[PDB]
């Protein structure tokens, strides 16, 4: 995994990889993929669906799973539909190496008021536009992720995208552009390579 080469020194990789995506089990996991992974990126290094969906042939275990994605909106309209999809697709939020909690209360306070989610992840930005009425100040995620299975010993390679819409439109008086209705929604592939009990050490 990584760069870590012979001919320039020891590292020159064209794949510039080393830690260019999170994971929370590279302890071993992201080594299980890792001379897979290392073929059918993308510059970054990250799984690219049109080739690494052959690389995922060769995952450890099983291979591609999920290609899965949440779509969430918010607007004044009724969070009877609103916090309804949230809770739904809530198992998208990274149901990978599930938390403690990570799931309603934890989550769902916030959509009690203002469901912001006191800004989420450390989500990169790409945001405000100059329109002021038809503009969006999202701010995108996207870094990618492995996982343990202990029982078995197990692995599951994960390749989420975030993107946290919430536009710069203008006004919200007398009529609004609609400045304070925001949208969130984002995609998730997942290959996964396990006998999969429940979130948690796969197996």
């Amino acid at each position: 995994m990584s760069i870590e080469i012979y001919p320039d020194d020891g590292n020159t990789l064209p794949y510039q990889v080393f830690l260019n995506l999170e994971n929370e089990h590279y302890y071993a996991q992201a080594i299980q993929l890792a001379q897979l992974f290392a073929h059918e990126v993308d510059d970054n290094g990250q799984l690219d669906l049109a080739k690494a969906l052959k690389k995922a042939q060769a995952q450890p275990d099983l291979a591609i799973i999920a290609t899965n994605n949440m779509t969430l909106k918010k607007s004044f309209s009724t969070l009877s539909a609103l916090t309804t999809t949230l809770s739904e697709q809530l198992k998208i939020e990274g149901v990978l190496g599930i938390s403690q909690d990570t799931y309603i209360q934890n989550i769902l306070s916030h959509a009690f008021c203002d469901l912001e989610t006191q800004k989420d992840k450390p989500w990169f930005h790409i945001n405000a536009q100059p329109d002021a009425g038809h503009s969006v100040t999202s701010y995108s995620y996207s870094l990618f992720i492995v996982s343990q299975g202990e029982e078995t010993g197990a692995m599951m390679a994960a390749g989420p995208l975030i993107i946290t819409v919430t536009p710069n439109t203008a006004i919200s008086d007398i009529f609004n552009t609609k400045d304070w209705r925001l949208t969130l929604q984002k995609e998730e592939i997942t290959i996964g390579v396990k006998g999969f009990q429940v979130v948690t050490p796969l197996g």
